[PDB]
C-alpha cells in the first residue's frame, strides 16, 4: 500500500466521520507539516499540544428547572451515579439553599454540572436570576421540566431568546402520558402518536410565547436511551467546539451500544496520536520484551477504559447489588478484569505477548512496511476493544434484567 508515513498517518483520520473527529483538520495539518520535513522534536511537540488542549478542557453544564422536574436523576444519569449513592444530587437540597452546587463527573473531573436553583424558589426575576447563576459560564444551558409546564420555565426561556442566547429543553416522564393515555383510551392509543403531540405542544408553548423553538428532547429517567437520550447527546456533541469533545464524550452514560461505538472510535484516534508523538520503530512489535516500565503504562490505560466504559471495579459490584449476585460472577461475564490477574495458565507477560500476534494477525500492523507503532500501543488498541466488548456484553444484561 503506501509506504509514506506523513500521509499514512493523516491518511488514517478520514475513517470516522467529520463530526466523530477528536482533532481539527487544521491541526491535523500542523502535525503533518512537521512530520513531513522530517522535524521529530517538533512533531511530538505538536501532537503533545493538542492533547494538551484536549485533556485541559473544561465543560460547565448548567441545569434548571422547578423541583420534582427529574433534575436530580438527570444530573445523576449523565454521571453514572445512582439516585442515592454518596455524592448524588438530592431534590429540593440546593431549592432551599437558593444557590447554584456544581457536580464533577466521577471520572472527568473537567466535566461539570451545575445544578441551578428553580427560580420559583429564589426572590429574583428572569434577568436577575441568569445574572446571579452566572449565564454566561455555561456551554450548555439546560432547562428540565416534567408533565406541567411552569410559568417560570417559561419567563427563564423568554428572557435567554429576548438576550439572543440558546438553551436546551429537556422534557422528562414521558413514560407517565403514554401510560395515562394507554389506560383510558383502550384502542385510540398509540405512543407514537402521543409522543408527537407531546413534542408539538412543546414547540407551540415556546412559538405562542414568542420564544425562538428550542432544541426539545423528550425523555424518561425510568428508562432512558429509550427516547431522545441518544439525540440529545450527539447534539450537544455536536455543538460543540472539536477540542471539547473527546472528554464529554468519554463522559457520557454508556446507555447504549452507538454511545460505547462512540466512545471506542474516539479513543482509537488518541492512541494512534500518541503512538505517534511516541515515534515509530522498525522491529516487529511481537517480538519485544515488555519492561516494567511499560506495564505500568499500560495498567494504567487499562483502569482508564474500564472507568470509561463502565466495566472498572466499582460499576461491577455495584451491578453485583442491583442483580443481587456476586462480582465474581460478573467478572465472569467480561474479559479485562482478568487481564492483570496471575493465573496458573499464565504470567503478565506471557498473557500480553499473545494479545500482541493475536491483534496483528487480525489487523496487520496499521503502518506502511517495516514501520510499526511500539507494542504497548498496539496492546491499547487490543484493550479498547476487550473492554468496549465488555461493556457492550454487560449493557445487553443490564437490559435482559428488565
Ligand atoms: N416516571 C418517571 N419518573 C421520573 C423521571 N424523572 C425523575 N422521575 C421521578 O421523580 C422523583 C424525583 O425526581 P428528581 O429528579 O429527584 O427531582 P428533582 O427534579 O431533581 N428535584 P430538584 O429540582 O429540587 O433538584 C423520582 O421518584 C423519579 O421516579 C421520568 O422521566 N419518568
Ligand atoms: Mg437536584
Amino acid at each position: 500500500e503506501n509506504n509514506d508515513l506523513p500521509s499514512s498517518f493523516t491518511g488514517y483520520f478520514k475513517k470516522f466521520n467529520t463530526g466523530r473527529k477528536i482533532i481539527s483538520q487544521e491541526i491535523l495539518n500542523l502535525i503533518e507539516l512537521r512530520m513531513r520535513k522530517g522535524n521529530i522534536q517538533l512533531t511530538n511537540s505538536a501532537i503533545s499540544d493538542a492533547l494538551k488542549e484536549i485533556d485541559s478542557s473544561v465543560l460547565n453544564v448548567a441545569v434548571t428547572g422547578e423541583t420534582g422536574s427529574g433534575k436530580s436523576s438527570f444530573i445523576n444519569t449523565l454521571r453514572g451515579i445512582g439516585n442515592e449513592e454518596e455524592g448524588a444530587a438530592k431534590t429540593g437540597v440546593v431549592e432551599v439553599t437558593m444557590e447554584r452546587h456544581p457536580y464533577k463527573h466521577p471520572n472527568i473531573p473537567n466535566v461539570v454540572f451545575w445544578d441551578l436553583p428553580g427560580i420559583g424558589s429564589t426572590n429574583f426575576p428572569p434577568d436577575t436570576y441568569l445574572e446571579k447563576m452566572k449565564f454566561y459560564e455555561y456551554d450548555f444551558f439546560i432547562i428540565i421540566s416534567a408533565t406541567r409546564f411552569k410559568k417560570n420555565d417559561i419567563d427563564i426561556a423568554k428572557a435567554i431568546s429576548a438576550m439572543k442566547k440558546e438553551f436546551y429543553f429537556v422534557r422528562t416522564k414521558v413514560d407517565s402520558d403514554i401510560t395515562n393515555e394507554a389506560d383510558g383510551e383502550p384502542q385510540t392509543f398509540d405512543k407514537e402518536k402521543v409522543l408527537q403531540d407531546i413534542r408539538l405542544n412543546c414547540v407551540n408553548t415556546f412559538r405562542e410565547n414568542g420564544i425562538a423553538e428550542p432544541p426539545i428532547f423528550l425523555l424518561s429517567n425510568k428508562n432512558v436511551c429509550h427516547y431522545d437520550f441518544p439525540v440529545l447527546m450527539d447534539k450537544l456533541i455536536s455543538d460543540l467546539p472539536i477540542y471539547k469533545r473527546h472528554n464529554f464524550m468519554v463522559s457520557l452514560p454508556n446507555i447504549t451500544d452507538s454511545v460505547i461505538e462512540k466512545k471506542r472510535q474516539f479513543l482509537k484516534q488518541r492512541i494512534w496520536l500518541e503512538g505517534f508523538a511516541a515515534d515509530l520503530v522498525n522491529i516487529i512489535p511481537s517480538l519485544t520484551f515488555l519492561l516494567d516500565s511499560d506495564l505500568e503504562t499500560l495498567k494504567k490505560s487499562m483502569k482508564f477504559y474500564r472507568t470509561v466504559f463502565g466495566v472498572d471495579e466499582t460499576s461491577l459490584q455495584r451491578l453485583a447489588r442491583d442483580w443481587e449476585i456476586e462480582v465474581d460472577q460478573v467478572e465472569a461475564m467480561i474479559k479485562s478484569p482478568a487481564v492483570f490477574k496471575p493465573t496458573d495458565e499464565e504470567t503478565i507477560q506471557e498473557r500480553l505477548s499473545r494479545y500482541i500476534q493475536e491483534f496483528c494477525l487480525a489487523n496487520g500492523y496499521l503502518l506502511p512496511k517495516n514501520s510499526f507503532l511500539k507494542e504497548i500501543f498496539y496492546l491499547k488498541y487490543y484493550f479498547l476493544d476487550m473492554v468496549t466488548e465488555d461493556a457492550k456484553t454487560l449493557l445487553k444484561e443490564i437490559c435482559l434484567r428488565n
